[PDB]
């Protein structure tokens, strides 16, 4: 239970009674229908026209992730009041709340991006995940490093999603999204992103069989978010037990996601070819 805090992300006075059902920022997403799972359900809740969050190219970016809006520097508009306790994401509460054993047991989360002003237009295939943490729900305080040749968003600005995938050694398995209204500051270009792809189990991972890394089988441009655990429009179909995760696993790399590009690859990427033969 840990959700993205800011006043531009969607649904952000929504509270328990809201919905019929619970439908909290913080609620994770698990076998759910398109419209429950997407944007957490919250596009009817959108935040005010000049709320924006902004990403500085070349720079970090810090956002503030927790259990409750109290824990976070919003917590005037939380109903409990001020909780927060410096890097804690869940002040009172052990790390199980945030579903792992500790520092070395998380598995990362990242940050998309969608260039389009108007939030109905936006599709799962549309996000492309450009800045990555992953130490990631360990501290409230989770930076961001935005790649230096991000373009300009239009005049309206443009979207983001926070995700996140927990180990599945803590507690029930599921996904995280907190949509959110964006914008990019610092811009020194114009070369947009390139039409981002499912990401691909690439990386090694002991636990599950293989110890050795298949570079073969990465997804190297631009990737899409880890759509997964749903009723409809998932990107990864792995088991409840063997999770994908915004790690080496599935080749997105901690920090931020500089070949993202149309220009980022000159010679293009050959083994691509190997997906057209699927
Ligand atoms: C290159 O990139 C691609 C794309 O990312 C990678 O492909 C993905 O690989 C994933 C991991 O292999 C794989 O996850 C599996 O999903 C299936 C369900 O998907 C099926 O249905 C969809 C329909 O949409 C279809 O698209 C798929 O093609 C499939 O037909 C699950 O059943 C799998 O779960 C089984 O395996 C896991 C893995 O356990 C390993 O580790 C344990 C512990 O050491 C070991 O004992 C075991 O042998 C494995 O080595 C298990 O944890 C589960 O319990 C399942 O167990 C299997 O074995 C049981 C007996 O032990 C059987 O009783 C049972 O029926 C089952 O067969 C798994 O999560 C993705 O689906 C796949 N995606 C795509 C698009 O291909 C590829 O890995 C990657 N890397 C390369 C090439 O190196
Ligand atoms: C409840 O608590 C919240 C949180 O404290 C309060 O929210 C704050 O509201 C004020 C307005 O009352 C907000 O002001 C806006 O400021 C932005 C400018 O960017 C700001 O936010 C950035 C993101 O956090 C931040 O990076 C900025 O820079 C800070 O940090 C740098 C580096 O240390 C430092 O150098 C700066 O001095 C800053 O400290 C900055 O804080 C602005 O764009 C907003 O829009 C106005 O201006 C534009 C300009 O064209 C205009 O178009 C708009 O119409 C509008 O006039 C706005 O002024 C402030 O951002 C909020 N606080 C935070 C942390 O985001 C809230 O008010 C509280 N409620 C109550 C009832 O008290
Ligand atoms: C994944 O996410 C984590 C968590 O956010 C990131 O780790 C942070 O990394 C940043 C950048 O390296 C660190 O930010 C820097 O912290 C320094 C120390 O701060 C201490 O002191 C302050 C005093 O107010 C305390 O509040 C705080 O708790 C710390 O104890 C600062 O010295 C740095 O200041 C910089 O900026 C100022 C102005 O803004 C300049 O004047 C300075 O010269 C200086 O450049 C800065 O704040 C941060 O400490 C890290 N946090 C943690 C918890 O480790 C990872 O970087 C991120 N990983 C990836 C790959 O993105
Ligand atoms: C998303 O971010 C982008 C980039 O930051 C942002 O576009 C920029 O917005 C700023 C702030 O509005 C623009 O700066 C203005 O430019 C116009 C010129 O078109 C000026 O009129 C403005 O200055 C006026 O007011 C000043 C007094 O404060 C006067 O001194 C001055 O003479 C003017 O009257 C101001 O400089 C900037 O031009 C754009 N574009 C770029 C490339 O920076 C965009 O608005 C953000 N999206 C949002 C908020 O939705
Ligand atoms: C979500 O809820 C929070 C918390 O209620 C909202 O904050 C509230 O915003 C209103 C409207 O802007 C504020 O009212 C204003 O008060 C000032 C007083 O100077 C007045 O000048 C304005 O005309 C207006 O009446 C209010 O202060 C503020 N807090 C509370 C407790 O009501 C926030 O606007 C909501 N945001 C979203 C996206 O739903």
């Amino acid at each position: 239970h840990i959700a993205f805090w800011h006043n531009s992300m969607y649904g952000f006075n929504v509270t328990e009674q809201t919905f019929p059902y619970d439908n909290r920022p913080v609620v994770p997403l698990q076998y759910m229908t398109f419209q429950e799972w997407w944007f957490h359900n919250h596009l009817d809740y959108p935040p005010h026209p000049g709320d924006f969050f902004d990403f500085p190219a070349g720079k970090a970016a810090t956002a503030e992730l927790a259990c409750n809006k109290g824990a976070t520097t919003w917590f005037n508009s939380s109903e409990g009041g001020n909780i927060q306790n410096g890097n804690d994401p869940c002040p009172g509460s052990p790390p199980s709340e945030y579903h792992t054993t500790g520092i070395d047991d998380v598995k990362g989360c990242a940050m998309a991006i969608a260039y389009e002003s108007d939030v109905r237009k936006i599709k799962p295939e549309d996000f492309t995940v450009f800045s990555v943490n992953q130490t990631c729900v360990w501290y409230r305080f989770t930076d961001f490093q935005v790649p230096e040749r991000m373009p300009p968003c239009p005049p309206g600005g443009c979207h983001c999603a926070w995700f996140w995938i927990h180990s599945p050694d803590s507690g029930g398995e599921q996904i995280y999204m907190n949509g959110f209204q964006c914008n990019i500051t610092g811009s020194t270009s114009h070369v947009p992103l390139a039409k981002p792809k499912v990401a691909r189990r690439c990386g090694a991972d002991p636990d599950h069989g293989k110890p050795d890394a298949v570079p073969g089988n990465c997804t190297y441009g631009a990737k899409q978010p880890l759509y997964w655990l749903q009723k409809e429009g998932n990107n990864e179909f792995d088991d409840y037990i063997a999770p994908p995760f915004y790690n080496d696993l599935y080749n997105f790399k901690d920090g931020a996601q500089n070949d993202i590009f149309v220009d980022s690859y000159p010679d293009g990427i050959p083994l691509e070819q190997k997906l057209i033969s699927e």
